[PDB]
């Protein structure tokens, strides 16, 4: 591997990570009060489980892994026309809806992520998103329209489950809150010296809550001890973010995780990151706050939060470090 993407010492991955025997797998087919109380223990302790019997079409995820890994395969002239200038764009703001081949690392011992990332809007569906998403191959859009709009369903479920829990009320979050929902589809090829190199480095996500479909390992959590992911081809991983954690006034962890290279195959995963519109306001929900449990962060702009978050990678917490209180 080229210098590009040989990673600090310190942040490079040990060869023989353990598998994450207490990672929670939560059936959605429980009894309503059993799903609420799993997912309220797996949010306060962990930050990241597994859902499974999701109502989510299997044969639909199947669907959309397929057309995924069959836009991986397309030859570079294809690739290109999502190349903004000739090469994939940054995440940095504005973050547009549009369809964008991405490049992804950190700028400390400046290096790139081991990754290539396809990522575009999903919320709201109309012609001029869609018709912004890839043309190759041909049934990319239809079958990913119909994920995107499943995988939502599913997330604000969970996130009604989370209301439950917390004592908020019903659809707190089924609003501004909620408002983005970008699809990232990211392809890690083999790599030759995988001690070296990481797929993606350790980071919460940065909006609201996340869900992750993979069916290959690679997929680390931080719980200074790391541990595997167990892929389940049929099931999501839940990933709490940043702005969750913000909200619930730390009652929530967010999920800090990592990906490691391979050196034999390819990975595709498809993570959904649902959260705010670039124009809200995060604060912890006033409705949980007293003497008891004052606020541990003051309102910001999530806007000033994303160009930090994006940016700054010095501490997982960097986004939000500036808006500590107390
Ligand atoms: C490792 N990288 C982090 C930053 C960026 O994430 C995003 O692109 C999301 C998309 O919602 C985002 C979250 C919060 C603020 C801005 C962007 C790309 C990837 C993600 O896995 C998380
Ligand atoms: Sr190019
Ligand atoms: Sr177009
Ligand atoms: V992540």
């Amino acid at each position: 591997v080229s210098e590009s993407f040989v990673a600090p010492l310190e942040k490079r991955a040990e060869n023989d990570v353990p598998l994450g025997n207490d990672v929670p797998i939560i059936d959605l087919q429980q009894d309503h009060l059993v799903v609420v109380q799993q997912i309220t223990k797996a949010c306060q302790d962990f930050g990241l489980f597994q859902v499974i019997n999701h109502g989510l079409p299997e044969k639909l995820m199947a669907e959309t892994m397929d057309v995924c890994k069959e836009f991986f395969a397309l030859p570079a002239e294809e690739k290109e026309k999502l190349q903004p200038k000739g090469e994939p764009a940054k995440f940095e703001l504005p973050l547009e809806q549009k369809a964008k081949l991405y490049v992804e690392g950190e700028q400390l011992e400046a290096f790139l992520y081991w990754k290539d990332t396809l990522a575009h809007g999903c919320h709201p569906l109309d012609e001029e998103l869609v018709n912004s998403w890839p043309e190759k191959p041909a049934t990319y859009r239809e079958v990913v329209a119909k994920y995107s709009v499943e995988v939502r369903k599913l997330t604000m479920r969970i996130l009604d489950y989370i209301c439950e829990g917390l004592g908020l009320k019903l659809g707190y979050f089924d609003n501004e809150l909620s408002q983005i929902q970008m699809m990232l589809t990211n392809y890690y090829p083999p790599c030759p010296d995988p001690s070296s190199t990481l797929g993606s480095g350790g980071h919460y996500d940065g909006n609201l809550i996340t869900l992750l479909q993979q069916n290959l390992p690679g997929l680390q959590q931080l719980i200074a001890k790391w541990i595997a992911v167990e892929p389940i081809p049929t099931a999501f991983v839940v990933n709490l973010g940043l702005t969750l954690k913000v909200i619930t006034n730390e009652k929530f962890e967010g999920s800090i995780h990592r990906v490691v290279t391979n050196p034999t195959r390819d990975r595709v995963s498809i993570a959904t990151f649902i959260g705010p519109d670039y124009s809200c306001t995060i604060e912890p929900a006033k409705e949980l706050l007293s003497q008891d449990n004052p606020p541990l962060y003051k309102p910001y702009s999530y806007a000033e939060f994303g160009e930090i978050y994006l940016s700054d990678k010095s501490d997982y917490d960097a986004g939000v470090k500036p808006y500590k209180i107390n």
